[PDB]
């Protein structure tokens, strides 16, 4: 009669919180989806180690089309367990699994865990100044999206920090690197010529969020556009603004050039 | 030696990472604070034993002018952890402490924990859709802050949502309510009279996020004003155009006026 969504993490199997591993291993089954970000810190064989139960993977169209066949029946008269990775809702999607789960008189309870989102915190900047987030997508044949750039503009104008979730391809598990999001960006600019995005651009890449050793660093396009950030899954920030107490802590810490005190003050 | 930030996540013990609770286990002394935020379903015995550690509280005066003096001094001969509630760096002024500690001469690691700042995907609002955040401080003496209500504004003409941390005064053990960021944000409107924030705006409630059966709640300020959503903490959000999946689970799972869901495009 109980349907829990857990969030995995970060990172890593021990990205989980301790209510979400002693609830999951309670649980009669246990479902996950990969498809919405994955976790490169770890494997699908650790979690299930760590949690001692079978994990049955889900695809998107498993989930969007039909949750309520696969998940819902067992949930009936068993509880069951969806894990995803991330904090559970922070996708889209997700929000309305939980309206099916009431339309089948199934209860739902959400295991919150650590989410990029949150996690961006750890550059230094002000949570609060973050403003509209976006997700740079992959061009493909004649599609060329873009309005990840308008976003970008938005908030800068108001003083306000870019999130950029980097595209994934779940499928041949290929990840976006901050390079590649930076090219496409440089492209975008050279097309609306808005000022949004150029060699001069003050940026904040942000590595492996929630391993030990996540990579932080910051510093212009033209300098950072060939460098080497380490493994995915990589985050890329646009910030606005900076007040002095984040521009110190991307100079002493991300390794940002003591110009930006002076620059993007 | 080495300094570690570790959140404890939303609501209870349990809300730490697993990581989080391997390594502080590991720990010679283990630090925390519990003035930035709130966990209402725990107690600092619970925390103590689940981590099998006598923890130090420390004050908001002890952190920000004796943390180089009380914890640094020890990350220098031994492994430290530094607790807090929720995220460690999200809507604190915490980081800046890591830049204390680089000139200390002591390496810092952090472990996230589920913070309120994504946690509000559970009111089925887009976390992308969240625009720039703010907080509702408790006015004092002849001094009536205001700024909040800017943000609002701000991105409400964006169609973007916003989360209004509400105050608090741990020492004094108060804990603003919705329903007193609620009376607050009428009075600012009667003075700038922006239309911004009146008994007809839509509103949503999240109280005690992180323990299973959070209070959700939507609806117009007249109507939940003077709403009882329990126990504390509460995070006040005003949304801002919504999308009709938004809307539904406002609807279905939050109790809202199902007139919202005649969204006007
Ligand atoms: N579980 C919870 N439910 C509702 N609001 C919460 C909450 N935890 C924190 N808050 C809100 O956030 C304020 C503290 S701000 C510090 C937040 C913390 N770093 C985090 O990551 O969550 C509180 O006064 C309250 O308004």
């Amino acid at each position: 009669m109980v349907l829990y969504f857990i969030g995995l993490g970060l990172y890593d199997e021990r990205d989980i919180t301790v209510k979400g591993l002693e609830i999951a291993k309670k649980c009669d089954y246990v479902f996950a989806e990969f498809y919405t970000s994955m976790m490169a810190g770890t494997t699908l064989g650790r979690i299930q180690k760590l949690i001692g139960k079978e994990i049955r993977v889900l695809s998107r169209e498993d989930v969007e089309l039909n949750f309520e066949n696969i998940v819902l029946p067992l949930a009936k008269e068993n509880d069951v367990a969806f894990l995803t990775p991330g904090d559970p809702l922070v996708a889209t999607t997700h929000a309305e699994l939980r309206i099916r789960a009431k339309r089948a008189g199934v209860e739902s309870y959400v295991i919150h865990a650590p989410s990029i989102y949150s996690a961006v915190g750890i550059t230094g900047l002000h949570i609060y100044k973050f403003g509209k987030s976006a997700t740079v997508a992959y061009p493909e044949g004649n599609w060329f999206p873009t309005s990840y750039y308008d976003v970008i503009k938005e908030n800068a104008e108001r003083g306000l920090h870019t999130l950029l979730f980097l595209d994934i391809k779940a499928e041949k598990r290929m990840y976006m690197t901050a390079n590649e999001a930076m090219e496409l960006l440089l492209k975008v600019e050279d097309m609306k010529k808005g000022g949004v995005f150029t060699d001069d651009t003050l940026v904040v890449v942000l590595a492996r969020a929630g391993s030990l050793n996540p990579t932080i660093r910051a510093g212009y396009v033209k300098d950072l556009i060939r460098e080497d950030f380490g493994d995915p899954p990589h985050i890329l920030i646009v910030p606005g603004k900076l007040h002095i107490v984040e521009a110190e802590y991307l100079v002493e810490i991300a390794g940002a050039p003591r110009e930006i005190l002076r620059v993007n003050v």
